């Protein structure tokens, strides 16, 4: 059974090897995907900041206009 | 030391590896769904941003006449 | 070759798997952490965006009294 247990081990080892290299490729793809998503969230944030800052100016212009 | 002892160890580790690989796969899949979910969320947020930009523009000319 | 050789090999590949496994676990946790963080920020963005929308309604009202 030793020969057979060992053969079973070499087969499972092989499948492990193949899976691990798949997990590795996907993980590093996901990191990049996340980089893109962070990129967009940050730009969105900047756009939001610009919008908010312009609201303040609008609110201030309205006050000047009120006089 | 004996081959039987070493194969027994190897089997023990092999099993631990199979359970770990399953958890990895389960948790990788969760992280991929989240990537897709986050991406859907960002698209929705960009969309609302643009509309806000365009309404703020409609306000800016409403104000420009009254100046 | 010998069951001895095949077992030594299995042990060497099996150590390689354990190390790689630790590294992929890490990389996956980093991907989870980055997602959770990014979820927080996109909710904050949207919360502030909702405040900008209610603010613009008040701005139209104020604009109405000016004319
Ligand atoms: N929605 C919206 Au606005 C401004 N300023
Ligand atoms: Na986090």
């Amino acid at each position: 059974s030793v020969e057979d247990r060992v053969t079973q081990l070499e087969r499972i080892s092989n499948a492990h090897s193949q899976l691990l290299t798949q997990l590795q490729q996907q993980l590093s793809d996901n990191q990049s995907d996340i980089d893109s998503l962070r990129g967009q969230i940050q730009e969105n944030q900047y756009q939001l900041n610009q919008v908010v800052e312009r609201q303040k100016q609008i609110l201030l212009q309205i006050d000047s206009l009120s006089s």
